[PDB]
């Protein structure tokens, strides 16, 4: 019952890290763990500040990646207490980045000190891949560090990316992989006239529903033992000038497809084209691709991660692939096997955000118990 | 061959009369047909001229209904000729309101002017009720005589207005009617959520999907002898924020019914919702009706018109209910019979707007073969 993690959480807290201004996180981190081993090689791009931390030279190497930056407040008054002035209330930590993620960081930060200490000639290495850029555009973060490292061949065995996963107790969920991401932008093709002589124009809007409607009560795959089914939503649709009296010349619809493995992106693409050509409609539809779906099947980080929650938590974690996506989808490129483990992601991005209070020293005894069982 | 209806015609179309500016086209009007016994009654509501001149004080009444009042031009340097300087090019006339109504004001004025120096003791009335607003909002216009004709019990039997009815050829179609119009608002409501957690948002385009097809796929009724089957047709549709990774929280549907007497108002809405309940749509729907149907069946009036063009023109006439409205929707209710019959409305509300020159002695010329056989 270390006290530890919970001074560093709110010291990082403290600091105003809004996208992509760092405040600093990352030389009071490097400076911290140089006590103990952790050389430093800071990768800044454009005003993203980038840091590889690493002790030792030889594989297994076990990377903790994180992000130091956290998305804006928005009004500072709508909060019961100051987002940047971390404090404890009723059994939590409020503060912006208390779930996601500087806790997390913290947590690892005393895992690293109490792991070295008690194994001082443990194997291998440790490193810490952060960056201040996570949340917003990201053009020049993680990816660029990634792109570096691939370049020299300092690759990763084990990756735990830090991100608040938990549903609600620490450690009952931890993600392997995420979906791929989709999207297309249709443009449905009719013929603008006067509402009143309908037989003179084409309306996209009814030439399209035939369309979607197959669309949206089509079954894209099974899913699998770790993703769910392949999920297509329409995010926006417009057409119309306004006017209730006339009849559209054309439809924009923005749709989107979180894509597992049983799925492909060309698969998906095929379908789409196929749907609306049978229904005959008339379009333009430029898609754009962010991601693959990317995995890390059960074995043994998995194994690790579980046995040492079900030792400091008492429960069994579920593996799953589910909710949006991290910089694990850059990372994975460069890291053999790679999860993510923080806490509860509930109040990620809201106001009042927090993390239960008893769950930060168990998070980086987790962590710990981790790095024992790797290294 | 007379040359005074295309005189009269260009004298109006150089007046730029924009809604609901009359420029004196009334008083031109007016002092002309004082001439030949045709007392005024001016009926100014507003900054709408309105007037009802008549010729005599007892049944049958014929009358001929009118506007004055034209649309803008748009940019004057688009059009080939100057819109308020009528002029004589291969053939036809050009100017803004050569075809939406000049030239009918100007043949049925020199239709009266011959008829009653023909038949000096010719039996009933003619009257003839003239608005400067009927192509704008047109609260303060015909409407407004209408009320105040029906409230002293001054009644019409026969009622011709003279919008431009013909497809081609002057006299191919009259027309005896209009569809009633029915328009509806409806918010389909789901619950705004990230696109990646679908199970925690309800999207309302996937909701309506099923009902729009239904919507879209109905056949309302079948048409009859005087109208083609009812029209559903959508004007608008918009959904979302912007964002291509968020589900809306509603969408806005905007659509509109031109109804013949096959179907009721009441029946049309009670479909529209059933099939969205039965599609378990949720929803706000607001609904708006500018008119019912009102039509004319053969009678006395379509036969005159019909024997009136087949002398003159040397076709049979068709009659039609189709297309947008007109004032003969105010004066249907104080009017037995009332038909429309103008030049062909190809061009109306559109740049190099015209009619054909030998169009406009033959108009002139079946507006007093009417008259000759109703009085």
């Amino acid at each position: 019952t270390e006290t530890q993690s919970l001074e560093l959480a709110k010291e990082l807290i403290s600091r105003p890290s809004v996208t992509p201004d760092d405040r600093d996180c990352q030389k009071l981190m490097a400076e911290r763990l140089h006590k103990i081993g952790f050389a430093a090689e800071e990768m800044h791009f454009g005003n993203t500040k980038n840091i590889w931390l690493r002790r030792g030279t030889k594989a297994p190497v076990v990377c903790f990646a994180g992000h130091t930056d956290v998305v804006p407040t928005g009004p500072v008054e709508k909060w019961d207490s100051p987002p940047f002035e971390p404090a404890e209330r009723d059994g939590r930590l409020y503060g912006r980045g208390a779930a996601d993620m500087k806790t997390s960081i913290a947590c690892f930060v005393t895992a690293c000190e109490r792991f070295v200490a008690k194994h001082p000639n443990h194997q291998g290495s440790i490193a810490l891949l952060i960056t201040s850029d996570e949340e917003g555009d990201a053009l020049d973060g993680t990816t660029k560090v990634v792109d570096v490292l691939k370049a020299r061949d300092e690759l990763i065995d084990y990756c735990i990316v830090g991100e608040p996963t938990a549903v609600d107790k620490l450690g009952d969920m931890i993600k392997n992989g995420r979906r791929g991401s989709l999207s297309g932008n249709l443009t449905v093709k009719g013929k603008q006239g006067h509402i009143a002589y309908p037989h003179l124009a084409i309306n996209p809007v009814h030439t399209f529903a035939p369309a979607l409607l197959e669309l949206t009560q089509e079954v894209w795959d099974e899913g699998n033992e770790y993703f769910p089914p392949t999920s297509f939503q329409i995010s926006n649709i417009n057409g119309g000038t306004g006017a209730t009296n006339v009849i559209p010349g054309e439809l924009n619809v923005k749709f989107n497809f979180r894509f597992s493995t049983e799925s492909t992106e060309a698969g998906l693409k095929q379908r789409v084209h196929a749907i609306l050509d049978k229904h005959g409609v008339q379009y333009d539809l430029q898609w754009s691709c962010s991601g693959q779906p990317f995995l890390t099947q059960a074995g043994k980080l998995t194994d690790v991660a579980r046995a040492a929650i079900a030792e400091t938590c008492g429960i069994e974690a579920e593996l799953s692939t589910t909710g949006g996506t991290s910089d694990g989808r850059f990372i994975k490129a460069m890291a053999q096997e790679l999860i993510e483990l923080g806490p509860s992601n509930a109040t990620i991005h809201q106001i009042n955000e927090n993390v239960r209070l008893n769950d930060i020293p168990k998070l980086s005894a987790v962590y710990e118990g981790i790095l024992v069982r790797l290294l």
